[PDB]
């Protein structure tokens, strides 16, 4: 049974604590959040839910010198959370002591949070990877590029499209996982056949008459 | 006029509390701090501080698509800080979506924080902008595109070495904050007649016998504009 992640967009915990009621028990309920949450509430509002037993990806693509990756992911390891973000751009040694400093959060009888790397974001346009970043690659061979080195470096997965998880698995195999956002019912099956680990899911279900059984459903169409 | 920024690095507030009773009055220190303290202490412990008159630089390298930054941009401004860092490999619309957040943030009286990009980090070398980011433009004609797109994009200023100012700076111009970290008694002094428009300075304060009086002999040195006479 592989994990529905349901991806929030709200900027306070007032919002949070609405939708998260509207979604299910505690234990069965796995949400992303980004800095548009995280950057406008207290810092024990995470911890507070995690202890409740929500499971939460925070989305905050840490992007800096290694030693202050290191000490940024330490103290989000001890926040409780499942699933957290690194830019693959910021290199092999970053992505290193992201994890180190994972590990060195975590606090006793936790399992240490996974650390999946970004590779090129969907704002990025290919004239954009050209023009603006000036990459020297296209940018199936941008992608690919960072995703392996990412799984070289100690990342546990990759975000990455649905229609990328095909090819980008076949290099890289099953020991790795693959993280696709931007599925709507790319529809979850056609995501469990072309090798996600788990999908990511917004408005299908956070804009549902009733998200919980909109989100149960999906789960269902995931794991059949 | 020209800041002196002191670098915190530290995980918990009680250390940062203590580092602070001896930098000053709030009103003269300005201070930086990244995700180490940040992610440990969080949003109260930030509008705490600028309450009480301190300059923050709130340095956590937005990196994400333009909504999402416009939202975290937005969501920095409404805890009174000064400074601020996004990433320029964002691209222009994401810097631009930042710019726009801190407007939108800042409350009414108070002066819209600085956006300022991040380049190239410092742990990227010249292989690693090579062949790990696939970058095809070597080291300096990177760091000088990201920054005039920046600039173009509205930023309102970029980090960027001491030794890097007079290349920006003869691209970008005055409309525009050098903001340069490097610095140790790369000298103030140097650092000044460089053209850099802010300095942060580390361990030659937070570590120094006397925090204030090495804080307050680096501002004087820093903000030494007719140091010699000259007729």
């Amino acid at each position: 049974d592989r994990p529905v992640i349901v991806a929030l967009d709200l900027d306070n915990e007032e919002q949070l604590n609405k939708i998260l009621s509207k979604l299910g028990d505690p234990h069965d309920v796995f949400v992303k959040v980004g800095m548009e949450l995280f950057y406008n509430a207290g810092i024990d509002v995470i911890k507070k839910l995690t202890q409740q037993g929500y499971k939460i990806f925070l989305d905050l693509k840490m992007h800096d010198i290694p030693n202050t990756v290191y000490n940024g992911a330490k103290a989000l390891a001890k926040l409780g959370i499942t699933f957290t973000t690194v830019h693959a751009l910021g290199g092999s040694q970053m992505i290193k002591s992201a994890k180190d400093g994972l590990i060195a959060g975590t606090p006793a009888g936790h399992s240490v949070p996974k650390l999946l790397a970004v590779t090129e974001l969907t704002s990025i346009s290919d004239d954009v990877l050209r023009n603006e970043q000036n990459c020297r690659l296209p940018m199936a061979e941008q992608v690919l590029s960072l995703a392996k080195m990412a799984k070289h470096s100690g990342a546990d997965g990759v975000i990455c499209s649905p229609l990328e998880v095909k090819k980008l698995h076949e290099n890289i195999g099953d020991d790795f996982l693959y993280v696709t956002p931007g599925i709507r019912p790319a529809t979850p099956k056609m995501a469990k056949e072309w090798g996600s680990s788990a999908i990511v899911v917004g408005r299908p279900i956070t804009l549902a008459s009733d998200p919980k059984a909109a989100y149960e459903a999906i789960k269902k169409e995931f794991n059949a």
